[PDB]
């Protein structure tokens, strides 16, 4: 339910994790 952002090589994953 919690969410961080992941980013690779510029481009950005938003990734919620409980």
């Amino acid at each position: 339910g919690f969410c961080r952002c992941l980013c690779r090589r510029g481009v950005c994953r938003c990734i919620c994790t409980r």
